[PDB]
């Protein structure tokens, strides 16, 4: 038993941490359990969680020099500068108790850490720097971080439709899939050719891109009905896919109060749980895509740059001054930002006239990520989870619902923009003839509750009913692709009955559906024409030999998945965008959307001949071939998948300390099977094929008989290098294996290993 002083906490705390290292949370009042949740998150996460704050508010240049002042200013830029009284109302009606309490239990850390410096994380020493106070304020104006778009899209489209002209629409299509697939429609008065993508994206990566050190400077879910259980009571699944490091995105956390009762995950810098139960509903979520972003263009004045063309005037541009502190300089930096009305400017050019804004809901009230679930929390049925997803903000998220009575539900939610005249695929112009009027009501978004085939499954793919009225308002066009719903949807369907442990092999799930479609192609290729004469070639034969008897299973021990994955990521989809379009189309869209690309494979019709399309697909596997054998110990010992799929959780600072710092700061848990099709998404970069992103924290929850849920995290619950807790959770996520999420007071104290006791001061 650890003791410590909680100036600001209202009755005694304590927290048992359990021996997967999950802290449970007794409270005596209502906020008291935030001020808890708050100094065991900085317990254990104070330096990620401080970075966040850092990198928020734009103050990463005071510690780490003048390579930082460039993205601090950017930060300022995109913070929530909107009414408060609002903000605080946005997520429910006591946000703003919580977070102050949540804050105060941070700030007792960070006093802490200060009286008992051997209680300062190593980080902080390694830097030379000291954790920061937080304000309430803090927690609901950082908004950067949240998934979001498409800004990034409109950039890319318009430079295509620049570069490509005539052939703008046929190059798009294979860039990116459209779902619903319309034609987009370049916006009256916008000329592609006047948006600079290096300058707009540089600008906008400066403003949203998480914390980063370079040497230079130094999802699924699903809800199954009790009657297909075998439990007879329902199970709700959820595996969000999100970027992978150490320590992790999420961090599972137990809070325990008069009238509170949440277990689960969510950011550690956020408090509360967006992501688990409260003993009476459950919920899980996967990114639902309203488009969220649009960027405007505008024309300024020759006699007066920072003024702009809107509605016949000359608006001048709001001009807000920032001192930004710079280590090794003994005066801030004075910087000025300019906003139009409808967001920060990114960009601007005077030679042209021209000025580029980023017209983001989220930086609209109410759009600190994850933070509505203030209002559900405490929901104990249908109605009131319906309710509190009526004000959910950002990002936007498909919710699966269930209850202890056997419900089960699906709400997407999330701030949905109005475009009475434009479909935001597009920049549009700024001078007022497009302008968002305003936003949808989630009843305007389809739902489900208790559907008649007893299960929902969600997985970033358009979700809404064509025949539903809300496939007709232009919610949002670019979806992720579909091949992960497909399979589970394929795989729920076909199990009438199903238990915890079918869920959870289904979140471990390998087949590739673009794999499956890949070699349905390879079978029909023709031995004729210049195909015929890469038949003959030894290189070409071993390769086909091999994808010949795999059934697309990505496994970490198989060969043909190994050169599957580097065939369709580095060679096959490339090889065919070139033989379908022109250079300079084909180098901005690089190896396009897998799902039009396939697409092109199955029917080349208008793209290419039958025979030159297996010409390319034999082209570019001999070449896939060839790599696979440089990365291989010897060609007649071929490198598994696993072999290159390296499953490491990189440290935001491995790239500035030593090999033995960075040892201690990552974190590999050895070769894993999967892509960023399968169900266990595993997500890689192409140059190593190593591990970026995928299911970190996983749950499968009995609902209702609550101590049997199951839960994994990676790589471990703590922070902190020198603690047990920094990986041992890796190994049991690397093996698809869980750990049980205790939350009865009997299994809470029966699986503890510590204890922790906060007392008022
Ligand atoms: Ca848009």
């Amino acid at each position: 038993t650890d003791r410590y002083a909680a100036p600001g906490l209202e009755k005694p705390a304590s927290i048992l941490i359990d021996r997967w290292g999950v802290p449970h949370i007794y409270a005596g009042t209502l906020y008291d359990a935030f001020y808890a949740q708050g100094f065991i998150a900085a317990r254990d996460r104070l330096w990620q969680i401080d970075l966040w704050r850092k990198r928020g508010l734009g103050e990463m240049a005071r510690d780490f020099g003048p390579a930082y002042v460039d993205g601090d200013r950017m930060a300022r830029a995109v913070l929530y500068r909107g009414d408060m009284y609002r903000e605080w109302l946005a997520y429910g009606s006591d946000a703003k108790r919580v977070a102050e309490a949540f804050v105060a239990g941070v700030n007792a850390y960070v006093a802490l850490t200060e009286a008992q410096p051997e209680l300062l994380p190593r980080e902080f020493k390694q830097l030379g720097y000291k954790p920061s106070r937080w304000r309430a304020e803090d927690i609901v104006r950082i908004r950067h971080h949240g998934l979001t778009l498409n800004f990034t899209g409109e950039v890319d489209r318009a430079t295509l439709y620049c570069q490509a002209k005539e052939q703008a629409a046929r190059a798009d299509w294979l860039r990116r899939e459209l779902d619903p697939p319309i034609t987009p429609t370049l916006p009256e008065g916008l000329d592609p050719c006047a948006v600079p993508a290096a300058a707009l994206k540089k600008a906008y990566t400066l403003a949203t891109a998480a914390a980063n050190f370079p040497k230079e400077a130094w999802s699924n879910n699903w809800v199954i009905a009790g009657s297909r259980t075998s439990t007879g009571r329902p199970i709700l699944a959820n595996d969000p896919h999100r970027a992978h490091g150490a320590p992790s995105l999420r961090y599972v956390s137990h809070l325990n109060a008069p009238g509170l009762s949440v277990i689960g995950a969510g950011e550690p810098f956020l408090p509360g749980i967006s992501i688990g139960h409260n003993g009476t509903i459950a919920f899980g979520l996967t990114r639902f895509y309203m488009d969220q972003e649009d960027l405007y263009v505008y024309e300024t004045d020759p006699a007066q740059p920072k003024s702009y063309r809107y509605r016949g005037r000359w608006e001048p541009m709001e001009t807000i001054t920032e001192k930004i502190t710079v280590r090794g300089e003994a005066e801030p930096r004075t910087v000025t930002i300019d906003f139009t009305r409808h967001g920060p400017v990114l960009h601007a050019d005077d030679a042209s006239h021209r000025a580029w804004a980023l017209r983001a809901a989220w930086l609209d009230t109410g759009m600190a990520p994850y933070f509505g679930s203030m209002d559900y929390m405490r929901a104990t049925n249908w109605d009131q989870f319906r309710a509190a997803m009526n004000r959910w903000g950002a990002p936007g998220e498909n919710q699966v619902y269930a209850d202890r009575n056997g419900n089960i539900g699906w709400i997407p939610g999330g701030l949905t923009v109005i475009r009475p005249n434009w479909d935001g695929l597009f920049p549009v112009p700024g001078d007022g003839r497009y302008e968002w009027a305003g936003y949808r009501n989630m009843d305007e978004l389809p739902w489900a509750y208790n559907p008649s085939t007893g299960h929902i499954v969600t997985a970033n793919e358009n979700n809404i009913p064509p025949d539903h009225p809300a496939a007709k308002l232009g919610v949002g066009y670019e979806w992720s692709d579909s091949s992960r719903a497909r399979r589970l949807k394929s795989l729920v369907a076909a199990a009438p009955v199903s238990s915890l442990r079918d869920s959870i092999a289904w979140q471990n799930d390998t087949v590739s559906l673009p794999a499956q479609r890949t070699l349905a192609v390879m079978r029909t290729v023709g031995n004729a024409g210049a195909a015929a004469s890469l038949l003959q070639d030894p290189q070409v034969q071993r390769a086909v030999a091999l994808l010949r008897g795999w059934d697309g299973n990505v496994r970490a021990d198989s060969v043909p998945a190994a050169l599957f994955e580097i065939w369709f990521s580095n060679h096959l989809r490339q090889a065919v965008v070139r033989a379908a379009l022109p250079e300079d189309a084909a180098k901005l869209v690089g190896a396009g959307d897998a799902a039009r690309v396939l697409a092109v494979l199955e029917q080349p019709d208008t793209w290419m001949p039958t025979a030159r399309r297996d010409e390319v697909m034999l082209t570019s596997l001999k070449a896939a071939m060839a790599e696979l054998e440089r990365r291989s110990p010897s060609p007649e010992k071929l490198a598994t998948w696993g072999t290159l799929h390296r499953a490491i959780f990189r440290h935001p600072l491995a790239n500035i300390v030593d090999d033995a710092t960075r040892a201690q700061y990552n974190v590999d848990a050895g070769g894993i099977g999967g892509s960023a099709f399968t169900p266990m998404n595993t997500s890689y970069r192409n140059s190593d094929y190593h591990l970026t992103a995928g299911a970190s924290f996983r749950m499968v929850l009995d609902v209702g008989n609550w101590d049997q849920g199951r839960v994994v995290n990676t790589p471990g619950q703590s922070g902190d290098p020198g603690n047990s807790h920094y990986r041992d959770l890796a190994p049991i996520w690397a093996k698809g294996q869980t750990f049980p999420l205790v939350y009865s007071r009997k299994a809470v104290e029966r699986a503890a290993e510590k204890r922790i006791e906060l007392t008022p001061r």
